[PDB]
DNA sequence: TCCATGCGCTGAC
DNA sequence: GTCAGGCATGG
């Protein structure tokens, strides 16, 4: 994550729904905002969240009485994407994990915050011929909010990872916000190799497959894209090796393959998965953030997480708009 | 709400 | 054609 000099969100309160690792909290707090409520039902996610923030999030949001939630100015929610990912069944709203948005609507209807800040996968904008997005837009409009949505790629915001997500920002109408804008992209100057740990700390992650097949030669010039160098097995998900001179592929939470949830990388002549810490760095998490003791749960959590830097730029712009109150 | 891995198709080219 | 992006099942 980066450092924010002008704390645009100072004095504002927000709630951390579907908290997970707490990426939204890190981002909003870096801007001076105060967290007054968090919710997450995963046991292991609750443990890591408590390790880094000192409090346990409330459980299953579907069984929480919205009136119970503390007044707040901004509602943050990176809700479940498994039902919308192109890698799954795309049942969307017909999936038990695809209805959480309505829980969000339910909370908004009661608390009416100034801002609703949501996140999901890129496919959310196209899912079901765009009906899924329209449903969200209309729901928010009927709740008396403006709706701003855009897919952003982490690689355009200083992070060496290809992670395209849809960001949806909504301002309550009585605030008359007409100047909100998604941050503009900029040149990437950091690559996977620059975030790697020393070889002496990841020897155990090295994988030596006899069926490795180099499909491309290692490049010598860094580039803002994923560069596949080869594959193992049939080359499916988790069986693809990439160059550290390029950017990391998107981290997976439920993915498989021999290089499961991180993908494989060519490092100093050897192929290996990424270490939890490296996963934290590709997600913009500061080295001071404590990862969950179970590496398996750590990979899962980062796979589901958001990129801190992208949320920071957006949070700053939300604040910039809320603070423009000329006479 | 355990950990591991071979898929087996989908969306955007 | 090229390639990035959870489910099912075994222990
Ligand atoms: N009914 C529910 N109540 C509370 N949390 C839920 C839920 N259904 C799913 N979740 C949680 O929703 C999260 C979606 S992924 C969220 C990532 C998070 N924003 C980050 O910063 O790391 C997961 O951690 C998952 O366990």
């Amino acid at each position: 994550m980066i450092e924010i000099k002008d704390k645009q969100l100072t004095g504002l309160r927000f709630i951390d729904l579907f908290a997970g690792l707490g990426g939204f909290r890190l981002a909003l707090e870096s801007c001076g905002a105060e967290c007054v409520y968090s919710n997450e039902w995963d046991k292991y996610a609750q443990e890591v969240y408590e390790m880094n923030f000192g409090e346990k999030p409330e459980g299953d949001i579907t069984q929480v009485n919205e009136k119970t939630i503390p007044d707040h100015d901004i509602l943050c929610a990176g809700f479940p994407c498994q039902a919308f990912s192109i890698s799954g069944k795309q049942k969307g709203f017909e999936d038990s994990r695809g209805t959480l948005f309505f829980d969000i609507a339910r909370i908004v209807r009661e608390k009416k915050p100034k801002v609703v800040f949501m996140e999901n996968v890129k496919n959310f904008a196209s899912h079901d011929n765009g009906n899924t997005l329209e449903v969200v837009k209309n729901t928010m409009n009927e709740l008396d909010y403006s709706f701003h949505a855009k897919v952003l790629n982490a690689l355009d915001y200083g992070i060496p990872q290809k992670r395209e997500r849809i960001y949806m920002i909504c301002f309550r109408n009585d605030l008359n916000i007409q100047n909100f804008q998604f941050p503009k992209p900029f040149e990437l100057n950091t690559f996977v190799k620059d975030l790697l740990l020393p070889d002496s700390e990841v020897e155990h992650l090295v994988i030596d497959r006899k069926d490795l097949v180099m499909t491309n030669q290692e490049i010598e010039q860094t580039t803002p894209k994923t560069v596949r160098l080869g594959i193992v097995g049939k080359g499916g998900q988790g069986e693809r090796i990439y160059s550290t001179r390029g950017i990391a592929i998107t981290l997976s939470a439920y993915g498989g393959g021999i290089f499961a949830k991180t993908g494989g990388y060519l490092v100093n002549g050897k192929t290996r998965k990424l270490h939890p810490r490296e996963c934290a760095r590709v997600m913009g998490y500061p080295d001071s953030y404590k990862v969950h003791p179970s590496t398996s749960q750590a990979y899962k959590q980062f796979g589901n997480s958001v990129v801190i830097n992208v949320l920071q730029y957006i949070a700053y712009n939300i604040g910039s708009s809320l603070n423009f109150k000329p006479y």
